[PDB]
């Protein structure tokens, strides 16, 4: 009460962010890019700015704690906070990051295949883990893990980018119990995650792999997980039918299948990653490690 905690008000004004374009939609909210230009001389920084879609009171609560989030995580393969702009003079809230070029993760797979291959895929497949492993220090379970909510700096860079879903694992478990569901990414969750409604660092090591499974697709048309889990299912189904095919499928060991080209050995990691009892999956250090071991074996 007699003393609140606020951001740095003066950090970003919003009289000199000036909008220049919209560049996607994310969870709970969109972003746009933006110049912040306090010499108001046509120079100053680009940036990205996130903003609320349905600004209830409950969607600024969570809002607030993804910034407070975005603003502890200080990693390479973290999208980097830059501070958050209460605008319509400080009666709203807007989250400042960096700027990245090319993207999301998914769309430079589709629109850059010119310049992939697989010791690309490696490596990005390698920061990937290692930002995960950051977020585990800090007990944050991302629950959206996705190439379409990855970012691109440039062809040796990616970096993890949309929070919107993290949660804070309670002191004493390790698992975090979701009660109240939204929109759910199902073809990225964990059985358990179907099931029981619990995330933990092993379910994102679980949708970890179907990452792994989407950048060695090549966002191919056709053999994105939401299309090869319904042909599997059954392209006709709709509605909870899906959910229920999908869960009794995954318990009974039904997969993705390997992509075309794809090594058998990073086919068996995405199957590890895929097991059902919770505790066998690897860890991400366990990941990372393997993967650059992988990488680092070629030749030269
Ligand atoms: C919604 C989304 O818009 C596109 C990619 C994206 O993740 C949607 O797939 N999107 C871009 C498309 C083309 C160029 C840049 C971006 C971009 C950026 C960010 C984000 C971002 C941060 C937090 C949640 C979602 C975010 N997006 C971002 C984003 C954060 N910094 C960015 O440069």
């Amino acid at each position: 009460n007699l003393y609140f905690q606020s951001m740095d008000p003066t950090q970003f004004e919003e009289r000199h962010l000036k909008f220049l374009q919209q560049l996607g939609k994310g969870n709970f909210g969109s972003v746009e890019m933006c110049r912040y230009d306090p010499l108001q001389d046509n120079t100053g920084e680009v940036v990205a700015v996130k903003k609320l879609q349905h600004s209830t009171e409950e969607h600024l609560r969570d809002f607030e704690r993804e910034i407070e989030i975005l603003k502890s995580l200080q990693h390479d393969n973290i999208v980097k906070y830059k501070g958050v702009c209460y605008s319509a003079g400080r009666r709203n809230l807007k989250l400042i990051m960096e700027y990245l070029p090319y993207g999301s993760l998914r769309d430079y797979l589709q629109k850059h295949k010119e310049r992939i291959d697989h010791i690309k895929l490696l490596q990005y497949t390698s920061q990937i883990c290692k930002g995960m492993e950051y977020l585990g220090t800090k007990r944050y379970i991302h629950r959206d893990l996705a190439t379409r909510n990855i970012l691109v700096e440039n062809e040796n860079r990616v970096k993890i980018g949309d929070f919107g879903l993290t949660k804070v694992l309670p002191q004493d478990k390790e698992y975090y119990k979701v009660k109240e569901p939204g929109e759910s990414p199902i073809f990225w969750y964990a059985p358990e995650s179907l099931t029981e409604s619990k995330f933990s660092v092993a379910s994102d090591v679980w949708s970890f792999g179907v990452v792994l499974y989407e950048l060695f697709t090549y966002i191919e048309k056709s053999k994105s997980p939401p299309a090869e889990f319904m042909r599997m299912i059954g392209n006709d189904k709709q509605g909870q039918m899906i959910v229920f095919h999908l869960i009794e499928l995954l318990k009974n060991n039904g997969r993705l299948p390997r992509p075309d080209g794809c090594p058998d050995e990073i086919y068996m990691i995405m199957t590890e990653c895929w097991n059902n009892n919770v505790n066998q999956r690897p860890s991400f250090r366990d990941l990372a490690l393997r993967v650059d071991q992988i990488r680092d074996n070629m030749a030269g």
